[PDB]
């Protein structure tokens, strides 16, 4: 019988934005001001929403979002935060914001809440919200500008360290929130804190680590529930730690830049200790992704440029790694841009993935970090599984000359007993009931399907290898007998500050008592416990956390399936088994499965 349980010790911000799914769908202004190296004027930036709002909102496109070009942004409040995009546009973020909900749309913004212009410094009427002791001038180190090392003089960094820091960066930061807007793409905090560029050199002044991870805690906590917290330029030290703790998402590729197939998959395929630890996104999906998953990171691939392409099957590659790893769907062409490429964005199939909260992962072929050993991962061949038990699977060539099979098993590579019911999502194509999901795939051309297995008697197996992990939780493959390709670990005492756990979502037609079974191994010579909970996407409690018992086994290939019960609410529940400080021993996770 289980026994009630504290609760796990958590190492992320485990906001409702990780938990409820996959990134947002949006538009950015970057295929303007890109190419342009400029500010977007504001009657483009009318004209761009415009078209959106009768063309991409309708396919949940709806945040229109700004990005850099902002030292010509220097009009403020009397507390310092930029009242617009621009000087020049005539009217101010509410305005905007208050356009947008015309047209069932909402403001995305870019701005870094560590950054305080020289104007509001140079006006000495200016003050903290709330701090009138504080003047914006009080804020900043003399000279410490942003970009300092290559001609930057318009943006100050602020000096964490001085009196009225932590008001002013979450007045910031609650400023954009109550404004309405949903998404904040905060952007140079590796700049900020290092000071270095490994594109560059020298940038600015460094303001460390501690500094960085305080400013961090400042704007999680004044965010909250409300406002997703993009990271633009995390330098993911220590395994991504500060940033999984307090952000959504987090870039992982060098910029979309020119876009095309070679900022896709070309550059380099290297790890760099460095901002960008990886350049392209197939590899920086494929490289973070054991920190993806429900409450854990979203992976941010940065902006799609459909026209800058060379080909149709390569716009459709480009969306389709971006929906296989969970990523925001962002499109960066403009009004004039956009062609008749339309369609790469709005495959209602494909979007519905994206819906129903697909997060991917690589095939993992070993537990070597894939910073340390590229063979550790497959960069071209993805799958994860949706609440309903259903799966999202990919398949990439990326391969410039040869065509190229790639298969997916769905016994030896996912780790389920029953195929499934596969439907090609650009054919718009149901294959019937197969045992894999295989395409002979022509140069820079994918698959996607979704994989809808059989429910004897409501049976639904969610594998551990392709669901989130945390604290220390990881892929193994090191003891034979596991089904899929592999297994979880980790589940074992350590020192630390974080409890290592796997977490699944799942839904169910109706809240009642359900049973689980897990099936896991242990060999520690004596019986094991984890420690068990289902919550809402919200983080309520629905059922636990009560500790689960798991009986000693001969050796560590032995596997065996532990019974349980849990109680479930209609809809999404986030099903988390983890250990905690309490728990006694360790397992070796496979799967579990709910006959619902
Ligand atoms: O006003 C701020 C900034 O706006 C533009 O840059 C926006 C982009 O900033 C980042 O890109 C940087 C790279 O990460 C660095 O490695 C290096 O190449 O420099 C660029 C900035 O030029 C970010 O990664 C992108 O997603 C943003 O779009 C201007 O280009 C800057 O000059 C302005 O200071
Ligand atoms: O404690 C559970 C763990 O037990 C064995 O591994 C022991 C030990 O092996 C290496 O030294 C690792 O670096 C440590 O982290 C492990 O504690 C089983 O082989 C393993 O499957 C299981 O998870």
């Amino acid at each position: 019988p289980v026994t009630a349980a504290p609760p796990l010790r958590l190492a992320s911000r485990n906001s409702v934005f990780t938990r409820s799914g996959a990134g947002p769908r949006y538009w950015n202004i970057y295929g303007y001001s890109f190419p342009h190296n400029a500010p977007i004027p504001e009657n483009e930036w009318k004209v761009n929403i415009d078209w959106l709002a009768g063309n991409f909102a309708d396919f949940g496109y709806d945040i229109a979002c700004t990005d850099g070009w902002i030292e010509g942004s220097s009009r403020t409040t009397g507390n310092g935060y930029i009242t617009s995009y621009n000087d020049s546009w005539q009217h101010d973020w509410a305005y905007w914001a208050n356009y947008l909900a015309a047209r069932k749309m909402k403001l995305g913004v870019y701005y870094n809440p560590l950054w305080v212009h020289r104007a509001a410094v140079e006006d000495a009427s200016k003050t903290v919200l709330g701090r009138p002791d504080v003047k914006i001038a009080d804020l900043v180190v003399p000279g410490d500008f942003f970009a300092r090392d290559i001609g930057g003089n318009q943006l100050y960094w602020l000096d964490v360290t001085k009196s009225g820091a932590k008001e002013y960066v979450q007045g910031y930061v609650r400023y954009f929130k109550d404004l309405g807007v949903p998404y904040l793409r905060i952007d140079f905090l590796s700049w900020y804190e290092d000071g270095r560029d490994a594109n560059i050199g020298q940038v600015n002044a460094p303001h460390g680590r501690a500094n960085y991870e305080l400013a961090l805690s400042w704007i999680n906590e004044a965010a909250g529930e409300d406002m997703e917290v993009s990271l633009v330029m995390p330098h993911m030290f220590q395994d991504g730690s500060a940033e999984l703790a307090n952000g959504d998402l987090v870039r992982i590729n060098a910029d979309a830049d020119k876009g095309g197939w070679d900022r896709l998959s070309g550059m380099r395929q290297n790890w760099q200790d460095a901002w960008p630890n990886w350049a392209n996104p197939f590899c920086g999906f494929t490289g973070w992704s054991h920190r993806n998953g429900r409450g854990q990171l979203i992976l941010d691939g940065d902006f799609m440029r459909a026209s800058t392409f060379a080909s149709d099957e390569e716009r459709k590659t480009m969306m389709n790694l971006m929906v296989a790893a969970g990523s925001p769907l962002a499109i960066a062409d403009t009004y004039q841009q956009i062609g008749n490429n339309a369609w790469v964005y709005t495959n209602k199939e494909v979007l519905q993935l994206n819906a129903d909260g697909l997060v991917g992962k690589p095939l993992y072929r070993s537990a070597t970090p894939f910073s340390k050993d590229p063979g550790s991962r497959d960069t071209e061949r993805w799958a994860g599984q949706l609440p309903d038990g259903s799966w999202g699977v990919a398949l990439f060539n990326r391969s410039d000359t040869e065509t190229v099979t790639k298969t997916i098993d769905f016994a030896k590579d996912l780790g389920l007993a029953t195929g499934g019911n596969v439907r090609d999502l650009w054919e718009h194509r149901n294959l019937g009931m197969d045992s894999r999901a295989t395409a002979a795939l022509a140069p820079h051309a994918s698959a996607i399907f979704r994989v809808t297995p059989p429910k004897m008697h409501g049976t639904t197996r969610y594998p551990a290898a392709f669901a989130a992990w945390g604290g220390g939780a990881g892929f193994n493959y090191n003891h034979p007998g596991y089904d899929g390709n592999g297994f979880v670990d980790g589940l074992q005492a350590g020192s630390g500050s974080a409890d290592p756990l796997v977490t699944f979502a799942v839904q169910v037609p109706h809240r009642g008592s359900y049973a689980i079974r897990y099936r896991y191994a242990n060999a520690t010579g004596d019986t094991s416990t984890m420690t068990v909970t289902a919550e809402k996407a919200d983080r309520s409690t629905v059922d636990g956390p009560v500790h689960v018992s798991f009986p000693g086994l001969a050796t560590w290939d032995t596997w065996g399936v532990a019974d349980g019960t849990i109680t479930l609410d209609a809809g999404l529940n986030l099903v988390t088994i983890g250990r905690g400080a309490t728990d006694k021993g360790a397992i070796n996770l496979n799967w579990i499965e709910l006959d619902m």
